[PDB]
């Protein structure tokens, strides 16, 4: 994990990044990582509340609790959010690829997606799984009857049955 | 620890990698994972803002890694507009040789004594069938070879030469050195 | 703890800047990626000035070390290789590459050619290419490079530089 | 944690590492095993030191158990290929490896403290074995001015030599308590 | 986390680590275990303030369970081998080794705070592990002034030592609670 | 070491004697390899008479849920009469065996603590098991399931006395009679 | 340790010994090699002292290794006695093909049993594979294909009472008629 | 791994066998797990000791194998050609690797395989070492399945399992058995 | 778990093995092998100082002295002995092989010998000097012969080891 | 695995077996377990017979020296012709051992190894211990303090014929007689 460093002033490349209002969610989603792209988020509206905002997703899920903190600040600030699927979006991940703003959802060709989801009362794990329902409903349009039926199956979608779905919004080769 | 180098702009230090990306060159060494590709993909988007048409060049010497990991890394290659010089040392095997295939067409490079290994040494068993039928369409695009080939060469657990990469349509060029 | 000289540069970059590459302890591609990386930008400093590697190596993967070894044929610049120490398997394999009349060893170094999740063909694919490797650069013939490489033992700098591994056997400077 | 010192230079003021600044007085440190990482550290300094003046005296400093032998061979023939005059300084101890390249110090210029200790015994196949054995007795022999027969014999001896000891031997010229 | 602290110079303000600046004011720290590495760092500390100035005092904190003799006898040898006046201070304790660097301090310049312990007790071949041990009892005789029939008695004995104590044996000269 | 005891002769291991009585132990956690033995017990006893009582000592923490549900149904399919005691502790899956044992014959020693609460696969899949759970113990409670539902959400243990109150349990005993 | 019985002369056996006997097989726990080699030696064994016999087949398991799964099955159609299949705290995986390929009529669970026909080398090796499994649930439960495909895909357990429904088993009994 | 004993009556009375105890009465020999030296010295003594007691009765060697050291499966290889007895082998589960070996050097006409087994011939010191062993498979093989050296050789490059069918074809064994006929 | 056979009393196949005057040599030569091996072969001429002792081989070596240990013991005792390397006999199993009584060396076809070998400098080459001398003795060869077959890394086929004087018969099944 | 050998029948562990004929192996690292084992061994011969004699069998790298010590003491304690052989090797404790076999009696087969080098407590203690070895060594070899004291600084082994010629062992043989 040695980070190249580029020269504009001289950054580590994920700091160049965040320059061009672009936030990383690689790898599995814990506390630490919701408190890293919750502060980058926020920071980013403080530079602008208007410009957009890309978030790119490569993460197999994670913490619930975590994914969902990061849920509620991407509809906490004003700023329109991109969000982009390389590799894949599963579990917690699909959630916040789901939640980028309506039109500027976006997958790469070979990506993959999944909703399926791979100590506390069961009462409380039922909760948890209710809310993960009523935020997919939302922003797939997708009754909870679908989203529930969906989310019991073992298995990926492409990117574009993702696309139908109302997961995602385009399809991206290279630009138009 | 990593070498310090001088170059005159005054006088900047880079640790020897940054001076590489300065080049355009990205280093895909070792093990393919989420970690790398997603260092790999923030310098090749980095090198094309610097310049949408100069060549990038990516050395490859790599057992393969993470099946998900190499498709971003391929996925990014083909989404940026760059020419891309790929060059493999030492090995590129399974993802590894992907990444080598998917380079320019005319661009894509080995060293004399490389190996190339198109074979996966060996979820849910549909979805690993979704993913190899994913590596045989992707092979089959840039090797211009038939499915039926790719799939008949990748059930064999061996490596090809250079030259037997170059006659299968993995790679263009076998350089000892320069022109 | 690495020491610090004077512009104030950590040791080994300072030793990169007088065009020394240090290849010490065993050979496995992060190894070779940094030599790989030191190599090339030594060649854009000056593609005419001689490179000095230093070799201190048990070996280590082969082709890590052939990587290594395609990029010193690959760039135009005399190599002088000196031998420190040991230079065994890959570590003899690089010694041996480097540019004719430009392998040196210290008096005390000892050098072995022999070899001390792949398919049984593959392995001796990879061997070939090392007994191929070693008759180009030695002059000696596949069939006395094989033989010698069967032969568990380190050779004496005199007894390698007679095998043709290396030139000149040094105390000091002339 | 190692301290930073701050020396005054030509350019002014520049803050090093102990260890950095030991250095630029031309002290070279061997304390600890002997591996390889050590002596390509070794080396490179010993190098540094050469090319900063082919004449002025290089001070060794050891305090090791000894180490790998092929990694000590590297820096005695680093401290012989060298033009320097080297002094060397057991502290502590020197054993194996580390008495070696005491002994391997300028003649007139192999220095002990007064309660260090030094072992010349030394606590791949059997032939090779030998022939790294063999090597140590000549080394030893050349800087002793010992025959190969009494070095052998003593190296078979499971013991430590006191500093006065160790100078009959020819190990080492001189025990100092401080400055003459 | 070592904290920082910020001295005015003549360039402007420098930055040093809290220990780097205890070595600007002379003092160096043996805390915790001695062993190699450890020795290394002081005697490195000591010939830098002999060379920053060689008639100026050191301090010489010890808070230290004692640990390997050979590295212990590296810093001893070194003390004696600087001109510079030695002022050792014995804090929470000294024991083993720790004590035989606290009892090396210069005559007269030997402290300790009033709740500290001292341990004179010390809690390779069997003739090897004997010269060593016969070394310290010739080294504690020779500073705190006993025969060797004492020292070798009073280490024998698995206890510490109270300030007053020590005091009394020779190993310091005096117990102090604030200064005068 | 398990200590031999000889019957008027034969020598048996004491847990093997116990057995011999008609007494089959649940001490610590529950888990498959539990299940399995207690299972074999159970059978094994009703096979030599299907009509005398079988005595359950349970001193358990509880344990893996499907292997604690394996002993219950096993408890109801064999006819036997079962006398079910606690001694130490019996919570979560431990209480569940307790409550089973045979109407009237459920004992708890003085000093026992009961747990029903379940100290903290899919969510769906956990959620039904738990009710499962919150079934049986409102069959053999007696409680409604309500009731039921609302005490296992409490992070408590009961006394014996409060045990039998709720309908865990039928005698809390000092001695025999 | 594991507990000694006596059967009527006087036999003493250990208690899984003791099942054997009455020609009762237990897979209980993790399906490995070393459990299908046991398991296949007691089937075998059981065929000698009789080929007419019923055997019956205890099976508390999450499941485990396929091949493993496949040689027990294989033994199971391969001798000729009725095999009754017992499902008591889980059958998963290759747990619930072992359960569905008894004897037609003689498939039983507990009541509170749960039931998994969902699976938690090269990947054509890993689709052939699972392609035998389909064939195998088809075969015994009398679904089509497709349906046991779209099933197997379901992260989710069955009650006893929807397995009956599905074909993996005949009769879900609390205690003997 | 608790193994049951079963009890048989004899001209003594009654005696206790661990199971697999039991099966080495019926001439049964199991090689179940990876084979190492262990496992060939204990498969080795079986053999020895059941050709002992009758040189002309048939054994039963069942495999479930994923192989393992090649020296070790060579063993038990030559020491099932050493004894006189016919050696019925019944693949179940799998037979890959070293294990296909064996299954193969069963007595012709007598190498068995269950419907739902797996077989591989694939296989999952210095390289001219390797070579040499990786030589004596290839011949063993020929001699077993009597199909040539390049065909083996191809065939045994490839990552695959086979069908019970396709070992039958293919000359690993002879006979696919649901039951009893 | 080993297997019990019946002959009533019920042994270990091993020890039924042992029965039979067949000693196990299988797996890497330490101290503990060695002193079982010794017990073995000991008890075996106790028995009969005249009946044959078979010593089956399938080993990678192992220690030095322990091999030697079992070396010596072969010797002492006045029995013929029958060595048989199935598998592997490398290192100091090789050195066992060869120690048979002559005529009664034997290899299976398939198996694999090696003489190359995978404290003080002195006392290693010492113990190196007894390896030559012991495998001069039974193979007949010269000591330069070898010292220079030591060196080289490789194993020879029984064929080979045959015509070295390691061993004398190479069998598939009894004549 | 020990295997099991019958005696004319009794069947006894291999070991058991040679302790039957006399015969107490010091194989390995000598501890004090290994002490207690021995001493139990010979103390046990000498009430069969204090008359005959007793085989030690020595390969041994040597170990704890207080062990040594304890089965040294033991052995000029009983009455018994003590005969010492060394197998292998006996290095420091071990040879100590062989060396303390009774006059005569002290053997070594051809290619064994004696080494009398010696390759938390005070240095003081260690010293007195190190001179107890010195006293015994000087007693059973018959050479003086002076020249057991530089041998045993010399990190070698000797050939059995150089021990011999030292006074560690009367006899080095290939065969019996
Ligand atoms: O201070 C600000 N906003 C101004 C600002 C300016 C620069 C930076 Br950097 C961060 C925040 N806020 C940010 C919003 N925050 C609440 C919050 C916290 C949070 F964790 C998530 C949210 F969506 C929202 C309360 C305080
Ligand atoms: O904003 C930019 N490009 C401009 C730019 C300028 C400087 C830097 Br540093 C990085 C990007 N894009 C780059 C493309 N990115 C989508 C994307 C994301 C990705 F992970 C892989 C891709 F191939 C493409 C969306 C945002
Ligand atoms: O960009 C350059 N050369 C110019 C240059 C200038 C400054 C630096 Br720093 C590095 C390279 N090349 C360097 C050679 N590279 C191919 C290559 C790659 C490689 F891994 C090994 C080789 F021997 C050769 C293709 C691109
Ligand atoms: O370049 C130089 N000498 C000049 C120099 C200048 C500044 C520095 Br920093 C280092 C060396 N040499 C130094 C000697 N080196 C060979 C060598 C290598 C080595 F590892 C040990 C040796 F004793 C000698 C070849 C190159
Ligand atoms: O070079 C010097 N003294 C001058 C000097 C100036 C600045 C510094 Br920083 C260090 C030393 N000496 C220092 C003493 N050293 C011998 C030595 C070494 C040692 F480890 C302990 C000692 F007590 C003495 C020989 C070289
Ligand atoms: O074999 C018998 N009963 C007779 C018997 C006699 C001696 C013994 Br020991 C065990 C059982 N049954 C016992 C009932 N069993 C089904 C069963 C299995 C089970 F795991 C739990 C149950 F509650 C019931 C089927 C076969
Ligand atoms: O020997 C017999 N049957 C007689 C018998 C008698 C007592 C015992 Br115990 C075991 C077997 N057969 C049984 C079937 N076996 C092949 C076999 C092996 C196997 F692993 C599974 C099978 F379904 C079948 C071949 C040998
Ligand atoms: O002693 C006998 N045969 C008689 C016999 C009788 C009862 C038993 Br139990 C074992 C062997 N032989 C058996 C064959 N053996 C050589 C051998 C050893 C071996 F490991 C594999 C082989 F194929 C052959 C030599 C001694
Ligand atoms: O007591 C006997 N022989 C008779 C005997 C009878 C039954 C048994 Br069991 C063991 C030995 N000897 C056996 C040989 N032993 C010396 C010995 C020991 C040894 F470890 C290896 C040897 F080659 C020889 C001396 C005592
Ligand atoms: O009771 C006896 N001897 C009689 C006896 C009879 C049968 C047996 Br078995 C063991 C001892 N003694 C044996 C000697 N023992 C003292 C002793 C103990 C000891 F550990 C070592 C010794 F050298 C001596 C005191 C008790
Ligand atoms: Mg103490
Ligand atoms: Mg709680
Ligand atoms: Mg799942
Ligand atoms: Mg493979």
């Amino acid at each position: 994990p040695l980070i190249p460093i580029v020269v504009e002033r001289a950054y580590d490349i994920y700091s160049r990044l965040l320059r061009e209002r672009i936030v990383c969610v690689m790898g599995p989603i814990d506390d630490s990582v919701a408190s890293l792209v919750i502060a980058q988020l926020l920071f980013l509206q403080s530079e602008s509340n208007k410009k957009p905002i890309h978030m790119y997703i490569n993460s197999p899920g994670g913490v619930v609790t975590a994914g969902l903190a990061i849920y509620d600040t991407m509809q906490y600030i004003l700023n329109p959010i991109c969000t982009w699927c390389v590799g894949q979006a599963a579990s917690m991940g699909s959630l916040l690829l789901a939640a980028g703003t309506p039109g500027m959802r976006h997958s790469l060709p070979n990506s993959r997606i999944m909703i399926h989801q791979p100590a506390i009362q069961a009462e409380e794990i039922m909760k948890l799984k209710k809310q993960l329902y009523n935020i997919y409903a939302k922003h797939t349009k997708q009754s909870l009857q679908v989203i529930e039926s969906a989310m019991e199956r073992d298995r990926y979608m492409s990117p574009m049955e993702a696309q139908e779905f109302g997961i995602l919004d385009k399809v991206l080769v290279h630009p138009p």
